[PDB]
């Protein structure tokens, strides 16, 4: 439970006037982006954050492939069946992978990614005025 993560969301929500959920979305995109960096295998990783607890877990996903050309971001159909027979060609598999503690990095690093997400919103907003 990282309280700093929940504290940074309150400063970005009032400063960006955006919903806290949206902020966590950008934070997850930054963690996953850096998360896959550790593997260096260009793997698709998704991280979910919990506002109540104040912590996020890193997760990895794969696409069902009949001839997976790269298992770093694609899962074979047979493998998908093992993880979930309900999976088929074109489906996505979910898996939990090691995660990095938020304390490992300072909130200033996330402040840079938060600005990029808000900078793109300046071009246009879903609800102008």
């Amino acid at each position: 439970m990282n309280k700093e993560i929940l504290a940074v969301v309150e400063a970005v929500s009032n400063e960006k006037a955006l919903p806290r959920e949206k902020i966590f979305e950008a934070l997850e995109s930054a963690l996953a982006t850096a998360t896959k960096k550790k593997y260096e295998q260009e793997i698709d990783v998704r991280v979910q954050i919990d506002r109540k607890s104040g912590d996020f877990d890193t997760f990895r996903r794969w696409l069902v492939v009949d001839e997976v050309t790269q298992p770093t971001k694609e899962i074979t159909l047979e493998a998908a069946r093992y993880e979930d027979e309900s999976l088929n060609l074109g489906d996505y598999v979910e898996d939990q992978i090691e995660s990095v503690t938020f304390d490992r990095i300072t909130t200033q690093t996330a402040k840079q990614v938060i600005v990029q997400k808000v900078r793109e919103a300046e071009r246009a907003m879903l609800v102008p005025r």
